[PDB]
């Protein structure tokens, strides 16, 4: 009895508005036992008493210590590692790379009391998928600090003894205090005998059976490792196109899309993919309705998402109320390449081919085509936008040599690719990206990002050499460009604690300032890493190599929505990059973070919270999560459906994109009740779309619709 | 009034011109009425009416008069059509000289340019003298429609025809024998041309339509075995895509793929099931089809852990997640499975991954399979599921009945009676149509040089066109050599497929017009009256095929992988056949197999296999033959396609109507299955054997499961390797009753 009361007293230390009486009462313990107490505390998590999220977490942590060690106090780090290596749960390279004395020293870095800083949802995620445990019985073998210290130890294991343990302590401190947020594959895998860490894959399909086959094989290999897939299939020629003469005739893109879909789902009882194609593709009107609920199974491919690729010329046809001409890529020499790489050349070829009567083509009204796209985007939420000209005029890569011609599953990755002619084709290029994030809630000031960038960039860069590559074309891209994708979490909390909001423009200057610091320090870190270990082999293919920086090539319309000046010495950085190079071709990308950000109780990525308390279902109960410091900042927060429209948020995304190397998983959101007759007008959908383009937004991800066309009014619009 | 001639000029209407061409086409025909053809035409003579439209009206009228009482309208209409085609291609009835025709077509890019390299102008003059263009007048109307539809070189976006049938035949012959020495080349060309143009040898569609054109795509029959790995699954899928793009039929062995829930690497992961991979194979099959096209049969063992889920994949019920409806399936069975049924016992289902050695033994070693099977049944540590054999077999035959397209492969029969040593090159699957039986090996990559994809080149002897079995000696020589040359002639898009073809040089030569053949000999399917004749017939076929391939071996060398055959051991099909066949025939061997046995062991065979009995539903139409070994459905067959209603009458209905035995006049399947068993005694590969049932022959209009099972067991008893279609006419189980059965 009192043994339980003492643990409750212990877990409630330093908490406000929590009642041990209530936990006892709710648990019905008087009528294993500790698990019931944990759940009762978690069920008391609310707006009025958010601190229950820490009471329940600490009870849970206490329980896991006993479960793993038979006592609250963890064993010595060395004794733990030895035991786990023998059990085959840790990688045996740990005992070969580090001596017993070094494990003793690393143990002195460890602060096990930091386990008491997790929220309840954080502990459940750790227990659920991160902590090393028994496959079947679910018996946990470790605690959170052992995870953190060994992730740091593995990633910096090859560092010289002069600096190695110093880096290990730095990184361990950074992650265990939630300054740096690591993705799920790293949190679960690094320190274990696995080498599978790639979570997102970008594959470009060529217009041939061999490439379609290779692409399919590559998809299968990577979905079996539960990686998200980005597929460029826009090159595949249209239905009816001649083949060799034609000695045969093309039976269409859709049967090949269907084959890609069964590849994606081949290891699902699941697999997720986004497929990309140009808006002017001859089959586009058929491709746009592929997810539509009503139709024949023969002309539907519903279990993939799609990204429609658009440039300025397309939008211009819309604004002028003119036609868009559709072509098969096979019938228009140079057009596909120019679409991504050279806009004035695209316009030259496009108008030329439009006037050529010998070329198979179809004409549709731009209003009609755009409306069909946004109609399907609204009903599914899963028809995405890629502004391919923005992705190449404002890019780390020289589009003449390494154009960006697609994205990933979640539309934040922007990397070069090359089609494979065989699954083992050494001339192909499959884009991979290693991810992480800065927790904007946990940093005290922006200059703290200097060392954090050094730690984050070096840790991920070492992972590139550490991880394995199931496909040669994937290794080539990774070793060649060493592309990283570091983003942010807790942005909403960050804005709230600074008294700014999403929708009114109050955060425009702060956002400019914040993401200037992020990119500057990321670049500086990668530049210093290049001095020490050498620039990435294909650095010469970047705009950085030419002394071109993101501050040179951003969408100039940003100047009209923010006057925050640059605070860092970009001109000195410019010279140093041009001279010493970068270890990594890309550093930044703003991913969604709905899972990994739970560890630090962060708001998800750059998104506003839906509510003050989020309710999720889990393996063994319901998980409640309260936004950071609700107690003091509830009025400061701006919830998603409290925003009047998308303008404010889109302006912020544009401001971020000024500095981001890759792209951003930008959402659009609509509340039907905010409109007459409960219907979002097509005019509004198009306007926001145009707004996004105006401020340099590269991609549009989810369209969220809350569950509970005058072309003259767009004529004055300046793209 | 005026008609408009073909050259655009006008001319006064002259009905005598219509009468003349009808008179020409009716020459030698019986019971045809030119008056009736004229009356049936009701030609609406308006000013400017084209003679070409007049002629098409008259063709259709003649075609509409085709009936069992007046079958010769088949030929009246055909000759009128041939006439029409001569005009479209040549601007006159008489074809140009062969050399001038060939030069013109090569210039137009319609014929292969190698023709002009391999033969001089003089040699083309010589070949022209071989040609008899009047042989075009021997086609039936259905035949001409096939020629016009898919065989004659043409520009289909224009529609115009470029050649005639005898140019097709002569140049197929010229191309296939082009590499022969001048001492014998033109002699082979003439003999082969005569064989095909007089319908002695029937060639498959890829050859008829393609050989003489610039293409090298002729493979229409592909067998791919999938390994239990992502790499092989990917390779298999890629191989499927490549070959369906060439419109080949696919046989897929996916039986090795481990069951849903199976551990992987420990397991570090767990298997999500066969069905998602099957779905992937299906989209591969359909990848080059407008969303008809892309055809595959997928094979798996009866004892597979997921078999009950697999058997219902074509079922119209159920969610889309557990259905793969656009492929066919072949259930693999052996003696032990049937035995469990007879004794009313259980069958144990295993994932192939959980039973080391079982999968291989299933095909190659029945004794070892039985040892392993019972051992693993008694091992409680091995994941398994037990099901009543009655339940499992009933489910299978139920889905076979409802779809017609759940097939059976008796894998023990395929390996105990086989041209291949199962310890070296076992047969572990079949093809789309269940007559092919060849070795395979999984690929770990689409370009894997160590895998083996099975290919087969097909043809058939026309049993209705031969006058005695001894004619097969020369016909086998011609057929074997022509196909063997095609092996070196055609392309191979996948290395593993070239390996099998060059290594084994496997052929599949079958028959057409079997029903007509039985009728003219006064025999029938159902009463056993055809047993001895069938024995005599297929002994002659296999003997002469073997003799030809053996002589070809002496001349050009045995196939590289000949030592993997049972033939190389000195073993013949007459040594290994199902012994129960001794009870249903007493026809003695008429040919010297012992001398052949010695000759084969010394000089080998050019080809690892020679014979296989395919359906041949299209190629039979060319020679107006009854389809393969199947009995006719009726005296008159009808295809209501294209121009209108296309009718075809069985050969010589006039004299043999009472001699024919129609499919639905059969008391059952036993007579047919005995004949198949007798055929299989000599056939290298297998036979596309059909089962047939008329619900109205049974009480309450239901075909009893007891009967489905009895026929299944009867097939096995007489060594039948496979079962293809179950046909059900369109207009509960007692194991004690089955216990009597002797497998
Ligand atoms: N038989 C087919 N049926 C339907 N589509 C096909 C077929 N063959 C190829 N395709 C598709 C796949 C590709 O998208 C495209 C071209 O395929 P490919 O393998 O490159 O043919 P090819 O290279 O021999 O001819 P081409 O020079 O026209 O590309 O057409
Ligand atoms: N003057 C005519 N009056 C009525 N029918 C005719 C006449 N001339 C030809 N026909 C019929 C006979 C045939 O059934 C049909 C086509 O015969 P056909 O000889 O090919 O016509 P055609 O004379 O225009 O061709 P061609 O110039 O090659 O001789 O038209
Ligand atoms: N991630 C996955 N999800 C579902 N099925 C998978 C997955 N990976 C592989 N499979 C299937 C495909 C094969 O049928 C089978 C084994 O594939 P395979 O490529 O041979 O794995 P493996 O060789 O690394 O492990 P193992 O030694 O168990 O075969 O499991
Ligand atoms: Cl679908
Ligand atoms: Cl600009
Ligand atoms: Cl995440
Ligand atoms: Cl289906
Ligand atoms: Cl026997
Ligand atoms: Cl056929
Ligand atoms: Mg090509
Ligand atoms: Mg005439
Ligand atoms: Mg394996
Ligand atoms: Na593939």
């Amino acid at each position: 009895l009192d043994k339980i009361h003492r643990v409750l007293d212990w877990a409630a230390e330093g908490l406000h508005n929590v009642s041990i009486s209530q936990v006892e009462l709710r648990s019905h313990i008087q009528f294993d036992i500790h698990e019931t107490i944990i759940k009762a505390a978690a069920d008391l998590i609310s707006r009025d008493a958010p601190d229950y999220q820490y009471l329940a977490a600490r009870l849970a942590i206490f329980h896991l210590r006993k479960k793993a060690y038979g006592q609250f106090e963890p064993p010595a780090l060395y004794d733990h590692v030895v035991k786990m290596v023998e059990m085959g749960k840790y990688d045996n390279h740990l005992l070969e790379d580090y001596t017993e004395e070094e494990f003793k020293q690393m143990d002195t870095f460890i602060d096990h009391d930091r386990d008491m800083t997790f929220s309840y949802a954080a502990v459940k995620q750790l227990e659920g998928k991160y902590l090393v445990q028994n496959r079947v019985t679910g018996e946990i073998y470790e605690s959170a600090q052992f995870l953190y210290i060994l992730v740091a130890a593995c990633l910096f294991s090859n560092y010289p003894r002069e600096t190695r343990l110093q880096y290990v302590k730095r990184f361990y401190d950074a992650v265990s205090t939630f300054k740096i947020s690591l993705p799920t594959p790293i949190m679960s895998g690094v320190r274990t005998p696995t080498r599978q860490f790639s979570s997102c894959v970008l594959i470009e399909c060529g217009d041939s059976l061999d490439s379609i086959n290779a692409t399919s094989s590559a998809i299968v290999k990577y979905v079996s490792q539960r990686a998200g897939i980005g597929i460029n299939a826009g090159r595949i020629r249209a239905l009816g196109s001649p083949i060799r003469g034609g000695e045969a005739f093309h039976t269409g893109c859709i049967p090949f899309y269907k084959h890609f879909q069964t590849a994606v789902k081949s290891c699902s009882q699941g697999g997720a993919a986004t497929l990309f194609y140009p808006m002017w593709h001859l089959e586009v009107e058929s491709l746009l309705v592929l997810k539509n609920n009503r139709g024949v199974e023969g002309n539907r491919v519903r279990h993939m998402d799609y990204g429609v690729q658009i440039n300025k010329l397309m939008y211009t046809r819309l604004l002028k109320g003119e036609d868009i001409t559709l072509f098969s890529p096979s019938d228009v020499p140079g057009l596909y390449d120019a679409f991504f790489a050279d806009q004035e050349e695209f316009e030259r070829l496009y108008t030329k081919y439009e006037k050529d009567d010998s070329i198979r083509k179809q004409r549709v009204k731009a209003v009609e085509l755009f409306s069909l796209m946004m109609q399907e985007r609204a009903s599914t939420g899963r028809i995405y936008i890629q502004n391919v000209d923005h992705c190449n005029t404002h890019s780390p890569f020289d589009p003449a040599i390494a154009p960006v011609r697609q994205s990933n599953l979640c539309l934040e990755i922007a990397l070069p690719t090359k089609p494979l002619n065989d699954v083992n084709d050494e001339n192909g290029e499959i884009a991979l990206c290693t991810l992480s994030a800065f927790n904007l809630g946990a940093i005290n000031n922006l200059d703290e990002l200097e060392e954090l960038a050094i730690l984050a960039v070096r840790a991920l860069d070492a992972l590139l050499d550490y991880q394995d590559y199931p496909i040669p074309a994937a290794k080539r891209g990774a070793m060649g460009r060493r592309t990283l994708g570091i983003g942010v979490i807790n942005f909403a909390y960050y804005l709230a604690k600074h008294g700014k909001r999403y929708s009114d423009g109050s955060a425009n200057n702060l956002t400019h300032k914040t993401f200037e610091a992020i990119q500057y320090y990321l670049l500086k870190a990668s530049n210093e890493l290049a001095k020490e270990q050498g620039a990435c082999p294909w650095f010469n293919e970047t705009t950085y190599a030419k002394g071109i920086l993101p501050i040179d090539t951003y969408k100039k319309d940003l100047d009209t929505i923010a006057n925050e000046p640059l605070h860092y010495d970009w001109e000195a950085l410019r010279e140093s990059i041009k001279t010493h190079g970068l270890r990594n071709s890309t550093l930044s990308a703003l991913m969604p973070s709905e899972t990994s950000s739970q560890i630090s109780n962060a708001t998800n990525g750059i998104e506003p919270p839906r509510g003050y308390v989020s309710i999720k279902a889990s393996k063994d109960g319901i998980l409640r999560q309260v936004v950071p410091d609700y107690e003091h900042l509830h009025d400061a927060y701006e919830l998603l459906w409290e925003m009047p429209g998308n303008d404010g948020y889109l302006q912020l995304v544009g401001i971020m994109q000024k500095f981001i190397d890759q792209s951003i998983s930008a959402n659009t959101n609509y509340d039907p009740s905010r409109f007459p007759s409960g219907k979002v007008p097509m005019q509004q959908l198009l306007k926001d779309l145009l707004t996004a383009y105006k401020f340099g937004v590269k991609t549009l991800y989810y369209q969220n619709t809350r569950d509970g066309v005058d072309t003259d009014d767009l004529s004055n619009f300046q793209l």
